[PDB]
């Protein structure tokens, strides 16, 4: 079966066959479309066929299917399998897997840099401490000054479900929130019941509107543990307007690292529950979600107020207004630290040119709509124009729960 | 089989439980999702009319009494013996308006139950369809007070004797190519500007050029009719903050009136069924405008803004649409043509979506098309799981009559 997407501006016509190799479900059926809802132990009888389907697809990448070496190694497997219940992927496999997942992320508009993955190999970490030390090597090496390299570290993959090494916080760096008496939030609401975790583990707050939040770091399925990530490792960029001298004193700044450390990475049917990823941010990000989502930093008004906008009527456009000044400034001030960043236009033009080049050479680009165009400015971005399919291929990156509701505290 | 969506900003969690009565097909299965894609007998025809007949005789608490029972005998009498049915107006009026309701991509069915609905099955003839639908024109228009209504002309019989109206809209501009290779006026029109010009159309061959109507009554040859200017509310672009903006040479119509749609009601297809609203904002100065395949004129506002357009970064092409859409809604609003803005018509929305959701149990709504072009996550809809599945009556895509037409 063949399926075909169109570009409604361009009149391009793409045509998918690599939806026949999905076998994972997406939430939708004949009757219903789920495709804007957010969320919609292994024994050997389903491992082996995983391992298979993954060593397969490995093999042919590197032109040796069929090959001594790829029967061999599935022969490997499979006896691993039947004699220890699980296996152990080789280095090169494990590079593999981790850029195909990235590759597969169906609502990750910077894929274009897919190939371009630095992958830490913390398979022999066993303790909390190590975690640390592995996590502080990779956020420094992604850092790198400001021109942010792309990584990801991946500790021991899952066993019994009951050894789990997890990371607790859902990103590296992040600011605490705080609940305060009067129901007002100081720093980010998105963050309180993970900063009211800490505190009770033994974190001394400083009850600031942008505090770092400690790392909680649990291996071997043992209680998590608390960490600093050394300050001079974070870096951080101070929100500045290019025109209105005004907006430092707004107090904002935000991190330059987006560092995601709450996912789970299935390659050939093994589970990775701790392999925290970073790249870099797109603007919006930070100046339309995190900066004025009302949830979040919620800076509109401050904003408009300060521009002396017209705030009596929503005609004005005066939220709208606002926006777009604030993502200017972050964009601005990422620029002027030379921080990597990208903005909106420049990334989803990037996202269009990978799909179409990755229709051409794999057969097509799975891709979720929803997620890809932008939350400002839609239509002037070439994406909100491009018709998608959205289907699951593994490897893959996926939700897992909290571990706070599932962790059996040891004491 | 209960299926719950979240509000990720508010927390509200609703339950549907009316998708459990659709039974058309999306486009998805269970390995693809296709969200995103545009366009995804006598045996026949009882159950569809009984399917609709129950819930007619429901809505107004009727379901199970004489007066039903002998209506769905009637009806199968009438199948069974013309091979089709004739819809009473109260059924005619519900079915549109339910067709509206159900309409899993518009957001502004807060609306729904203030439709007025123009009965137009006695109509015969083509100047007898301009007619009605210059009365519709009017009607709907209001002196800029607008006011929502259809027009529904004869249903399909044998296929050969199809009413339809060739516009996409009622109220449109011309497109032409020209030797200089752009394209004067509306892009998007280009192709049925030149079949009215082939038609006979005499095209002033400017930037902002009303269409004729092309009418096609009884499946006979489409013809050409001009819509009085006195009838076509139109409103002059300009700024509340910047003199040049005027001099752009921007204007639009007051009326969104779409013409090519099928309205399906209990099995029964109605292929000249023309409704009407009015504008959100966004669809004329983020869509119409600014989209590079329509009219496109980003650029030289940015210009005339003197703002950096050397990098992506400045977000100029941002700064300039937020301008050009203020301009749109000070426009309407100045000369009292009504338009809601995307802030309103979304809010509006979220309390139909909790209307629905308490008094129906549920609401299709396609996140794709509800989300505004322009700022979406600051609009409440953003943040909104919806469902998407499709209820009828409906409003249903068709083939354009060129494509068709046997001449
Ligand atoms: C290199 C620069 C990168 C940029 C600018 C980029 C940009 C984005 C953005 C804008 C989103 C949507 C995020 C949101 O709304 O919260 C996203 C999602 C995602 N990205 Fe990328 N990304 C990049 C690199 C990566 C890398 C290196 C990985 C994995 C190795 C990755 C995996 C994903 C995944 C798994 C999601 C979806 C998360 C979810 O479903 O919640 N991204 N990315
Ligand atoms: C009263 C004011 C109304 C407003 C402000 C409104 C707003 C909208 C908007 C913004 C869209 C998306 C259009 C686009 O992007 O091209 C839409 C789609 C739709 N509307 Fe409404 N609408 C209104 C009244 C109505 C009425 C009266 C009907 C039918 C009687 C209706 C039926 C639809 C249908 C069928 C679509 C989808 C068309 C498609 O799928 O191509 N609308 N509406
Ligand atoms: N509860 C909410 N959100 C939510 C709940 C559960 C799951 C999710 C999934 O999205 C999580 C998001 C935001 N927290 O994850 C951040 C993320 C994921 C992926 C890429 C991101 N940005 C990047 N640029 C990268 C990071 C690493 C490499 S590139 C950023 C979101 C809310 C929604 C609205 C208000 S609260
Ligand atoms: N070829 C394209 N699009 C396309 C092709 C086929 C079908 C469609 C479906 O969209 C039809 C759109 C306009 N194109 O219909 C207009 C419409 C429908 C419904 C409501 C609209 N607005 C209103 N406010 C109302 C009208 C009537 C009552 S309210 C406007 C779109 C293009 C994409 C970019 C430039 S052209
Ligand atoms: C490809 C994509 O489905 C297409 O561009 C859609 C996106 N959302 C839309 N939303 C509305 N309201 N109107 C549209 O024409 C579209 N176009
Ligand atoms: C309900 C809806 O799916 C939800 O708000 C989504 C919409 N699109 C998104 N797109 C991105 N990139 N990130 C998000 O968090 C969301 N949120
Ligand atoms: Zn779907």
């Amino acid at each position: 079966r063949f399926l075909k997407v169109k570009n409604w501006e361009t009149d391009v016509v793409l045509t998918d066959t690599l939806h026949l190799k999905s076998t994972l479900e997406t939430g939708c059926t004949e009757h219903i479309c789920m495709g804007s809802i957010m969320l919609p132990v292994r024994t050997k009888d389903q491992l082996f066929p995983l391992a298979k389907e993954f060593l397969d697809q490995y093999y042919s990448s590197i032109k040796r299917f069929g090959s001594k070496a790829h029967m061999d190694r599935l022969e490997e497997v499979n006896k691993e399998i039947e004699s220890t219940s699980t296996y152990q992927l080789k280095d090169t496999e494990l590079i593999y897997g981790a850029k195909h997942a990235w590759r597969n992320a169906s609502r990750c508009v910077g894929r274009i840099q897919w190939s371009k993955l630095q992958v830490f190999d913390a398979r022999d970490c066993t303790t909390a401490h190590g975690m640390f030390n592995y996590i502080c090597n990779h956020v420094k090496y992604a850092t790198n000054k400001g021109n942010l390299r792309s990584a990801i570290t991946i500790f021991p993959q899952r066993t019994d479900g009951k050894h789990d090494f997890r990371v607790w916080n859902s990103q590296l760096i992040r600011y605490a929130g705080y609940k305060q008496p009067d129901g007002s939030t100081l720093g980010d609401p998105a963050n309180v019941q993970f900063t009211e975790i800490c505190i009770q583990q033994g974190w001394k707050a400083p009850r600031g509107r942008f505090d770092v939040l400690p790392l909680l770091l649990q291996a071997n399925g043992n209680d998590p543990e608390l960490f600093q990530i050394p300050p001079e490792l974070v870096l951080e960029v101070p929100i500045r307007h290019p025109k209105f001298d005004w907006f430092k004193d707004l107090g904002l700044k935000w991190y330059g690292l987006p560092a995601v450390s709450n996912m789970l990475l299935e390659i050939g049917g093994l589970e990775f529950s701790a392999c925290p990823f970073s790249g870099w941010y797109m603007g919006t990000e930070i100046g339309v979600r995190d900066y004025c989502d009302n949830s979040r930093y919620n800076i509109l008004e401050e904003v408009a107020k300060k521009m002396d906008l017209d705030m009596r009527k929503t005609s004005s456009l005066w939220k709208d207004q606002a926006l777009v000044e604030i993502n200017i400034a972050v964009l601005y001030s990422f620029q002027s630290d030379k921080v990597t960043i990208v903005d909106h236009h420049s990334a989803t033009e990037s996202f269009i040119k990978h799909m179409e080049n990755e229709y051409r050479c794999r057969g097509g680009c799975p891709a979720d709509w929803v997620w890809i165009v932008p939350p400002m400015s839609g239509s002037i971005t070439p994406v909100f124009h491009q018709e998608m399919l959205n289907y699951r291929l593994t490897p893959s990156f996926e939700y897992q729960p909290d571990p706070w509701n599932t962790h059996v505290w040891k004491g």
